[PDB]
């Protein structure tokens, strides 16, 4: 649960006294929100719940006033479960199961995305009055996003289906090494947005998606992206009382808020070492296979002046020979029972865990700050 | 639970008349065991629970008298839970967390594997009388034969009761000779142990046997090669017990996955989106190197047109893709796609990413006399 020391690492050390565990700094989320409002004041964040759905994480973003981008009936139910109103929810999954569409309608959720005519046929039969946002491609592109040269036809069909199209959205992804992708997407969005107005639609939403860095270390900084985004916005979507700009950041808000502590449960010496820890690719580190993550092990032990360092490998618990976390990283000699830390483990980690081999995912502990007493009391319930 | 039907397909059709679901034929497991006893009469199977720990699957294997290979306190707890005695359990994980070793001890489980001296130092402090089995290499696990003498000498210093040798060739074999080589290598280590005075009486040949009677390297061919090697290096003897840790062998073909087409896009090719994917049942594609084949559950029509098509999972991940280019007849949203041979390393590696829930499991039992009664009454 909640512990003290108002620094995630002191709380973690204080805690250490052999099961793996997370220390999540809810206070880091508050800080990320302050930076969002400062760098993207025109954009309302709808947190991508899929990135990390921990209840304290959702309760925190909710009290900070963010919206939520949900992808299934389960996520909508989770968000509505903590008392968040349906207007603060966007169903941003382009290809939805009919019964899930029915659940959203019955829950009061009306904004959804789509990227082809087939989806509109479903909405027509199931949630006729839904406010639909057309998601365009950013050349993940093979899977979702209508090509710009197909949008006129798609909108025509929407008119025939009597669909209330109200915006345009896109998602560049996190694999960009240049913010220019956002500028080009915002330009394409203007073109489709105008086509909708041309055909008689009430276009009032621009959704710029996710893909913003969650670790203030990455090559392409958040600030540089916000600058490129703001300029494209000024040029193609000048401020207007009928226009609302939103985004679906997921990793941006939580990547750096979670630090994982694993225990060295076994060791082999060969001059190199092999450490086995009690979390791996089937657990928290599934992010390595599914999210292309690269991790760095950090000894929890306070360093000793001139310790010798050796080429080491770190392995998960599992029988699988592919369950390897680190291939060759320099670490001082570790002892079974000591701990290794992994920072920036808040995004696409706990949500992709499985109980393969019967191992249980790490318990999550919390440290908090930057929030009112009454809100903390809600987070602790 | 149990579905009305004489077949998997028959049961499927019944039920269908849109959440994804599994139909597991417990009867296919019974037949795999019969085939095992026929081709490997000298080898006692200890089912690798990690492969698929479904409660009915375990109860069935248990009634068939198999043993169980467990990898954590959780799996030991589960097998002991259905009433299996500790002696029919082998803790086959080479690098165990201390509290887990302690748990096995307190549960009466004494046979454990190891592949280095450090693991023995832990055992000596937590489970001093455990019967230890030395696992040899065939880079994550397995001691090299060249290093076994030193390891055995250290085990004697730690007063460890080393009782055998084990190995695991894995599923990636195009040649059964790999089993012969591993059995030969095990003889070398068995002898070093006897020479140092250990009571070597267990040979554990591991897993890796095919679970789908279609694979290139057939189970019977492997059994033949194993039996010849066993005769040459480990002649019958009442003091010697030969065991194995088959996993996929027993359950791969027992499960059929039925998923629903929830969205479709046309480009003359089609893109279908189903309600299970790489984060769910198809995690096996990423973790187990599996290849799947979608089958329309719809009864075919004469000369239907077939088109190159892709199948995608329900998730936001552009990598959540099941099939790249497979010829299927035009499908409609709401229609079902079946995936056969989905019992191994599927339900165990599932996650609830994007909030999607894993498919529920239903059971049927074909080709068996009213033994069906026994299995359904557990
Ligand atoms: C439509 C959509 N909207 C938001 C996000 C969040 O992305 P993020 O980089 O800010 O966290 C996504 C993410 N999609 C796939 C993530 C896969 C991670 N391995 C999205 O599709
Ligand atoms: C030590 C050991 N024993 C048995 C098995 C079961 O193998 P199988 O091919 O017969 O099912 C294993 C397998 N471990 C890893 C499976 C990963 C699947 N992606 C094993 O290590």
């Amino acid at each position: 649960r909640f512990l003290e020391g108002f620094n995630t690492r002191d709380a973690l050390c204080k805690k250490i006294s052999g099961d793996p565990f997370f220390v999540a700094d809810l206070g880091d989320i508050v800080r990320k929100h302050e930076t969002w409002k400062k760098c993207l004041p025109r954009v309302t964040p709808f947190y991508a719940v899929k990135c990390n759905d921990d209840w304290r994480v959702l309760g925190t973003l909710a009290a900070l006033g963010t919206g939520f981008d949900c992808a299934s009936n389960t996520e909508i139910q989770r968000v509505r479960g903590i008392g968040v109103p349906p207007e603060k929810i966007i169903y941003a999954n382009p290809c939805k199961q009919i019964s899930h569409i029915r659940y959203a309608r019955d829950s009061g959720v009306d904004v959804m995305t789509f990227d082809c005519v087939d989806e509109l046929e479903k909405v027509a039969k199931t949630h006729p009055k839904a406010k639909m946002v057309l998601r365009i491609s950013t050349d993940l592109s093979v899977k979702f996003g209508a090509k710009v040269e197909d949008c006129r036809f798609i909108l025509e069909q929407a008119k025939k289906l009597n669909i209330d199209v109200t915006g345009v959205s896109f998602h560049v992804g996190s694999g960009s090494t240049d913010a220019s992708t956002f500028a080009q997407a915002i330009s394409d969005s203007r073109f489709v947005f105008d086509m909708g107005t041309e055909l008689g639609f009430n276009m009032h939403i621009l959704d710029i998606g996710g893909g913003f860095p969650g670790t203030r270390d990455a090559p392409l900084k958040f600030e540089e992206i916000a600058g490129v985004i703001n300029n494209a916005l000024e040029k193609h979507f000048p401020p207007d009382l009928k226009l609302t700009i939103v985004a679906e950041p997921g990793r941006y808000y939580v990547a750096s808020a979670f630090t994982l502590a694993v225990n060295v449960i076994a060791k082999k010496v060969t001059q190199s070492f092999m450490y086995y820890v009690n979390d791996g690719v089937y657990g928290s580190f599934n992010c390595i296979l599914y999210d292309h993550a690269v991790v760095r092990p950090l000894p929890q032990r306070e360093p000793i002046p001139n310790e010798k360092l050796y080429p080491s490998s770190v392995w998960g618990p599992t029988c699988d020979g592919l369950d390897q976390i680190v291939e060759r990283y320099y670490l001082p000699e570790m002892q079974v029972g000591e701990w290794l830390l992994f920072e920036d483990m808040g995004a696409y980690t706990v949500v992709g865990t499985s109980s393969f081999n019967g191992f249980q995912s790490p318990t999550i502990y919390y440290v908090v700050s930057g929030l009112p007493d009454h809100v903390v009391r809600e987070l602790k319930s």
